[PDB]
């Protein structure tokens, strides 16, 4: 196999993209390095799948080996990494101050805002990892219903972060709090989207009353890239509902300017540039990555393989339901049009008013529809159905 060697001076990062066909294996052979906030272990082999875009950053200097065919591979001497460090350090200062005034202390809450392709997910991951490396357990909140690092597309989700992200796999799905939105864009149902992140905020505020570490750990909140029109109001409303102390704007000066004049005076507002290592995505890439996200939910990853079950379910044993006048509940009759659609197992025992704002156990995929036998084949993470109430999602997946 073809080998590439890289010498990284202090405060430099190796930016590489895996080829379209082949895996790239990374090894740190000298010094200290990190990938999006997670420390790399010396001489450990990290295998990245095809089309992976990765930055390995070093604070003090590193030598890194790459094995395999790369699409691109170069060392960048200029990064916004110290900015993220200073943001983290400022949050930890707020923690210390509030801990010394409680005799429980509530952790600082940060809102990340900006358009698509600015590295918002990457920055959230770094900030969470740094909090973990400080000894904290932050709550990571994902409001982006298009691309979700916690659950499937069409979800508003949150996880308690107790360990640094796996270099390849990201953060562990340690009992996630997931709400089903059922659309890739908030513009499909604006009143429901607002209701869901307000419910998320209310849920978490009550959860942290039972957990001191989660409370002081604070919140890092990722938004969708919709900054124009009604999307701007969602940002202001998310900031209010989550009672954020800090708003970080990535690469959008007009949004920064507008938020500085509307947000309460106590809210610290920081504009940061996007990393030069962020590549812009097209519609095809996002659609492919959404499909890859669904596939990861059921089947897992290379390192952590999940084994989903494929079993038949009678329509008499389940209740199919759809949301959408906008927040109105609709009972679904078994049809051919439910094929390839995702369905959420609601935590509500009855298909009624409670379904709208209830979290979900998880998701299944309807693969086959047997209208003659009155059964449907579903791909499900567990052996039996966790709920009899199945909530419709407009997200389709071909498997
Ligand atoms: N400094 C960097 N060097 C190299 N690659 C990077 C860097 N930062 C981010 N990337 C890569 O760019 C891609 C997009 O990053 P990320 O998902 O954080 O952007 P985003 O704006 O949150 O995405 P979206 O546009 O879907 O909202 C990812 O594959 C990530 O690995
Ligand atoms: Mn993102």
């Amino acid at each position: 196999e073809n080998v590439q060697e890289f010498v990284l001076k202090e405060d430099c990062e190796l930016r590489f993209a895996a080829g379209d066909d082949s895996d790239v294996c990374l090894e740190l052979v000298k010094g200290y390095a990190e990938i999006f906030g997670t420390e790399l272990l010396l001489n450990k082999k990290y295998t990245f799948p095809a089309k992976s875009r990765v930055a390995a950053f070093t604070w003090k200097g590193a030598t890194i080996e790459l094995v395999g065919t790369t699409e691109s591979a170069y060392v960048a001497e200029s990064t916004p990494m110290v900015i993220y460090l200073n943001i983290h350090a400022a949050m930890e200062e707020v923690r210390k101050k509030r801990e010394e005034q409680a005799a429980k202390a509530k952790g600082p809450r940060l809102l990340l805002v900006g358009p698509t392709d600015v590295g918002k997910t990457t920055v959230s991951r770094i900030l969470c990892n740094y909090s973990v490396r400080q000894g904290r357990t932050p709550i990571f909140v994902e409001l982006d219903v298009g691309q979700n690092s916690v659950s499937v597309p069409g979800t508003v989700a949150a996880v308690l972060v107790q360990k640094t992200a796996d270099v390849i796999d990201g953060f562990e799905r340690n009992q996630p709090i997931v709400f089903n939105f059922g659309h890739t864009s908030p513009s499909a149902n604006l009143s429901l989207y607002e209701a869901l992140f307000k419910e998320m905020a209310t849920t978490l505020n009550a959860q942290i009353q039972e957990n001191d570490e989660a409370k002081i750990g604070g919140m890092i909140i990722n938004t969708c890239g919709w900054v124009d029109g009604e999307g701007y109001k969602c940002i202001v409303k998310a900031a209010s509902a989550f009672e954020v102390d800090v708003v970080i704007v990535l690469d959008h000066e007009r949004l920064y300017s507008d938020l500085s004049k509307e947000l309460p005076e106590f809210v610290r507002l920081t504009h940061v540039p996007k990393s030069g290592g962020v590549e812009q995505r097209t519609g095809q890439i996002r659609s492919k990555m959404r499909g890859e996200n669904v596939h990861r939910y059921f089947y897992g990853t290379r390192a952590n393989n999940l084994y989903p079950f494929t079993f038949d379910v009678s329509f008499d044993d389940v209740t199919l339901c759809k949301i959408g006048h906008e927040t109105k509940l609709v009972i679904m009759e078994p049809s051919a049009d439910i094929k390839h659609h995702l369905f959420a197992f609601s935590r509500s025992t009855k298909a009624d008013e409670n379904v709208l704002k209830s979290p979900v156990f998880g998701f299944c995929l309807v693969t086959e529809v047997d209208l003659e036998k009155r059964t449907m084949s579903i791909l499900c993470p567990q052996r039996t159905i966790p709920s009899k109430v199945l909530v419709f999602s407009d997200i389709t997946h071909l498997d």
